[PDB]
């Protein structure tokens, strides 16, 4: 049996740092996967007990996450606790954030947006089946692997550096009204957020923005959707079906879940079997760019 220790990993570079802890790119230097590169998160258990909402919740989420096998969800490989720290060993993802692609491109062609949103919808469908709600599809929460395919990566504890309960840490621009109102929610919040992300991809900004936090929340709650005249009929129709205040009435909120969204005419050109098999050419290939 292999004894996993922090000493099994050499540190290569820092990928992130915050109040809860720190993320490293690492190389495993002993055991079966000697030489393989991973992402290693190191969380301060002392900090976790302090800043929290429900550790049982986030623990259960990571418990499920560890067992998930899906091409568009991050692989949480090992998890162990020694010292006063929690170590999470994940697959290393070299393609950067979807945020970075949007920053570069300004806005996406509809075919580009369609590709990413399609892969994301399959990840969401799988998550819901396994009992996970993603909550927040801000483009920083979606990474790309070396090929340019989506990996959902933001689970469990709040990874923000500047905090605020952790609902309002970081941008709330992609989160459903009922999360912000703390009025109770379910997987329908994910289809809202997919819509907010789609809107950002196609127009350059999330749907509801304010000069400050208070005004932004007010706009999200009012949910007065402004549909740009320059987007296709299919894009506008999907957006109006996702970005609805009535959570129950969102496309995807019914019993078919992701199947409802995937059937929409906006995705008419997607071959879902090829997409899942990652046989569809991504719009952007990190290794080549
Ligand atoms: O966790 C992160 N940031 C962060 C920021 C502050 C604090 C903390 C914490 F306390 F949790 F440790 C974490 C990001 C997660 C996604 N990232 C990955 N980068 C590369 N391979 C990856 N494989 C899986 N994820 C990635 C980049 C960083
Ligand atoms: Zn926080």
């Amino acid at each position: 049996p292999e004894k996993i220790r922090p000493e099994c990993f050499e540190l290569l570079r820092v990928l992130g740092k915050g109040g809860y802890g720190k993320v490293f790119q690492v190389r495993k230097v002993t055991g079966a996967n000697t030489g393989k590169i991973f992402a290693m998160k190191v969380l301060k258990k002392a900090m976790i007990v302090r800043n929290a909402k429900d550790t049982a919740h986030t623990k259960a989420e990571r418990n499920i996450l560890e067992e998930v096998k899906h091409p568009f969800i991050v692989d949480l490989i090992y998890a162990f606790q020694t010292g006063g720290k929690l170590y999470l060993i994940l697959e290393y993802l070299s393609g950067g954030e979807l945020f970075m692609q949007l920053e570069r491109e300004g806005i996406f062609m509809e075919d580009t947006a369609c590709f990413y949103l399609a892969e994301i919808s399959m990840a969401l469908g799988h998550l819901h089946q396994k009992g996970i709600i993603y909550r927040d599809l801000k483009p920083e929460n979606i990474m790309l692997n070396h090929q340019g395919h989506v990996k959902l990566t933001d689970f469990g504890l709040c990874k923000e550096s500047i905090h605020d309960t952790h609902t309002f840490c970081g941008t709330i621009e992609y989160m459903a009204p009922e999360i912000l109102m703390r009025s109770g929610h379910n997987r329908a919040v994910d289809w809202w957020s997919l819509g907010a992300l789609m809107y950002d991809m196609l127009t350059g900004a999330p749907p509801f923005t304010g000069e400050n936090r208070k005004k932004t929340i007010d706009k999200i709650l009012k949910c007065k959707l402004n549909l740009p005249p320059y987007l296709t009929q299919e894009a506008r129709d999907l957006l109006k079906k996702l970005l609805k205040r009535n959570a129950a009435s969102r496309l995807g909120a019914g019993p078919g879940d992701a199947g409802e969204v995937q059937a929409h005419p906006f995705f008419r050109h997607i071959n879902w079997e090829e997409l899942l098999a990652r046989k569809v050419e991504p719009p952007f290939k990190p290794l080549l760019q």
